[PDB]
């Protein structure tokens, strides 16, 4: 579990979004596994605006923050799960690291701020949904 709180926005994995999130929906994309909902309170996270390929992510299944190298956002084949059939997920970045389904929502960050959240994994590889292209998160 986990979310990014930037301004009056809440960014979560689409497959973990709540009823309040769907009721207060701003934008969602099934192919990115992302959902953004509105909030009444202001958040304190900063979204990175960069091309960094190194950062640190939180892994709740180990209670640890791991430094990683990750690939640039791309269209990747993702195996079926209880949340989606087998499909291609867009804007996804991979790293060599540990992850379990419950780790989704863990933040990946670089020196410029939040890069994305854990979204896929298995076989010693962890995938993160990129948020750095969503410029509107910094305004209105
Ligand atoms: C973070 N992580 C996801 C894992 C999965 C796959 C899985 O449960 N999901 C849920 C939806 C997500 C998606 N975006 O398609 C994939 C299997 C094994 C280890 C995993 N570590
Ligand atoms: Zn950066």
């Amino acid at each position: 579990s986990g979310a990014i709180y930037v301004g009056n926005y809440r960014v979560v994995n689409r497959h973990l979004a709540t009823h309040n999130d769907w009721a207060n929906l701003v934008w969602e994309d099934s192919s990115r596994d992302l959902l953004v909902s509105s909030t009444t309170a202001q958040g304190c996270d900063t979204i990175a605006r960069c091309d960094c390929q190194t950062g640190v992510y939180y892994c709740s299944s180990r209670r640890k923050h791991y430094p990683v190298s990750f690939s640039k956002p791309s269209l990747i084949f993702v195996e079926a799960s209880e949340y989606y059939p087998a499909r291609y997920q867009s804007h996804l970045m991979l790293a060599v690291g540990h992850s379990e389904p419950g780790d989704c929502g863990g933040i990946l960050r670089c020196q410029h701020g939040v890069v994305g959240i854990v979204s896929t994994g298995g076989n010693g590889l962890v995938g993160f949904a990129d948020v750095r292209d969503l410029l509107w998160l910094d305004e209105e």
